């Protein structure tokens, strides 16, 4: 594996639909997911167009082509390559799995790409359905005109972070009140929140960078993996801030439906808002540990260095944990 990028030399806005990464439209066994980001990025060649990249190359696409912070992008990329990419040959899918992330771990690990449901993906995503209504992974047209919906009623007809904390809640309900294994803990909870700030905070033309962002644009980065014509990146790196604003609307507790519809039950052993280290200390311990419980040589040692890589990423405050010993 390579060593982790590190932050932009130049975190200024700039033109990043440019000449040199044109939109364009997918190839047979090309590979969109959940991620509009990344979905984005591969469709302006930040990323391979097919979809197939390696940690390194993610981390320098999100910075480059969208201005994601430095710390962020290493703890998403590295978390979402523990539990869905190939250790061995340093590649992730940012979509389905597929023969081209290499020769598969034994199980219980999936090398699942990004549309693995519980690894990283998770269920009440504003524009993509719940796994257990059969598609992860697909913009989903009535989805997104609830978006719309809540853009129109709480934002002016724009998306913003007012927009966002409604339409957060709007979701966990919908997935309480439809989803019997609805799943709201942990690394998920934490994720769920943040996501809903990228729109306002990344997909907002960098020289405006009023965290208004338009439907227009928005249908362009969630439908068509599409920067709109001579965008710019925002001015300076960010990814989750404002995310308090989106809490603060409507606090939830963590928790999952149990068996059935309408039965929200809370997990007092989730982590929390007031408890970050333990999300990180459970998603290594347990998460990590349970898809490769006793790993060969070989794996371990690519296991460790890339939880190294993602405690880069963490916080700080919080203490490494070592599941492999050291
Ligand atoms: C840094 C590496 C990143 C990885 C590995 C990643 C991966 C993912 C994954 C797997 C999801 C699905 C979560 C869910 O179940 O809803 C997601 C959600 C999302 N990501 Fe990313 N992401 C990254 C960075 C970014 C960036 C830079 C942006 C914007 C520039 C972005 C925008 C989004 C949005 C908007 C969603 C929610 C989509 C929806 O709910 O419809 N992400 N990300
Ligand atoms: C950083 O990039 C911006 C936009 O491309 C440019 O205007 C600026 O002068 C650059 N800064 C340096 C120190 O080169
Ligand atoms: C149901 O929930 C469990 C974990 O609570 C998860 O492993 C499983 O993949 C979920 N499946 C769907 C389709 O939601
Ligand atoms: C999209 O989401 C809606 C609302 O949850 C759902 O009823 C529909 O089956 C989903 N799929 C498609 C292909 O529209
Ligand atoms: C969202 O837009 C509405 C209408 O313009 C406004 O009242 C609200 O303050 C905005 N919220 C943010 C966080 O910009
Ligand atoms: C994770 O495991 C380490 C031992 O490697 C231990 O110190 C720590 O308390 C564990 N944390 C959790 C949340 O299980
Ligand atoms: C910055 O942390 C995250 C990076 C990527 C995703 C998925 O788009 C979620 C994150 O946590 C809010
Ligand atoms: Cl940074
Ligand atoms: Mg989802």
């Amino acid at each position: 594996p390579g060593l982790p990028p590190g932050p932009l030399e130049n975190s200024s806005a700039k033109l990043v639909n440019d000449e040199a990464h044109p939109w364009k439209p997918l190839r047979p066994g090309d590979i969109r997911g959940p991620c509009p980001g990344l979905n984005t990025l591969a469709s302006h060649g930040y990323l391979p167009r097919n979809g197939v990249a390696t940690p390194a190359q993610i981390i320098n696409a999100v910075q480059e082509g969208f201005n994601f912070d430095n710390q962020a992008a290493i703890f998403a990329t590295y978390a979402a390559h523990l539990v869905d990419g190939n250790l061995i040959t340093d590649l992730l899918s940012i979509g389905r799995k597929t023969r081209l992330t290499g020769p598969d771990p034994p199980p219980p690990a999936s090398v699942g790409g990004l549309n693995e449901h519980g690894t990283f993906e998770g269920d009440a995503s504003m524009t993509r359905g719940d796994a257990f209504f059969g598609n992860n992974h697909d913009f989903n047209e009535t989805l997104f005109e609830q978006l719309v919906d809540y853009s129109n009623r709480f934002g002016g007809g724009k998306y913003n972070l007012t927009v966002a904390g409604e339409l957060r809640f709007k979701r966990i309900q919908d997935s309480i009140a439809t989803n019997p294994n609805f799943s709201f803990v942990d690394f998920r909870f934490f994720t769920a929140y943040g996501e809903t700030t990228f729109p306002a905070n990344l997909f907002v033309d960098g020289r405006r960078d009023d965290g208004q962002l338009d439907m227009d644009a928005a249908r362009s980065f969630f439908q068509f993996s599409r920067m709109p014509d001579d965008f710019f990146r925002a001015p300076s790196p960010r990814s989750g801030t404002g995310v308090e604003v989106v809490v603060q609307a409507h606090p939830m507790q963590p928790g999952r439906n149990v068996g059935k519809i309408n039965s929200y039950t809370v997990d007092p052993t989730s982590s929390d808002f007031s408890t970050p280290c333990l999300m990180y200390e459970k998603f290594v311990n347990i998460t990590v540990k349970s898809l490769y419980p006793n790993p060969t040589v070989q794996l371990r040692k690519a296991l460790n260095t890339n939880l190294d890589f993602l405690f880069q990423g963490v916080a700080a405050g919080c203490t490494q944990v070592f599941p492999y010993g050291r």
